């Protein structure tokens, strides 16, 4: 689905990319149970380099998009 | 039931990985959700020392195969 092409732009903030991505995934054909893992995978892989490093070493207990967003925002 | 899968305290990583990949492939998930679901389960539901090892993995490891390899080489 189209959520799969979304990437954080070079002048785009993380929060804006996160909201954009989350809206696309929630409006997609994925079963609801696949949304959180899919969103977090996109955060890890398609965010800008600095964000990718923040998320890389995040605690392994942060399993929701909101948890990861907080973690990143706390480090900005 | 994929959603409840966790590595057992005596289960080798490779056996866990095969068990998990099998359950996910046979589940009612679209193919586009399979790799993210597997990687998430690795990152979050492996044994504690394995979760910490994956947390150190380069961000450039983006497929289940690449993570399995990293763990087998470094555990």
């Amino acid at each position: 689905g189209p959520w799969a092409d979304i990437m954080q732009g070079p002048s785009e903030s993380f929060v804006d990319f996160a909201n954009r991505l989350i809206k696309a995934v929630e409006g997609s054909d994925l079963p609801p149970s696949a949304r959180a893992p899919v969103i977090i995978d996109c955060f890890r892989q398609k965010s800008q380099p600095d964000i990718q490093q923040l998320i890389r070493t995040a605690p392994s207990t942060l399993t929701t998009p909101g948890e990861i967003i907080k973690y990143v925002l706390d480090r900005q």
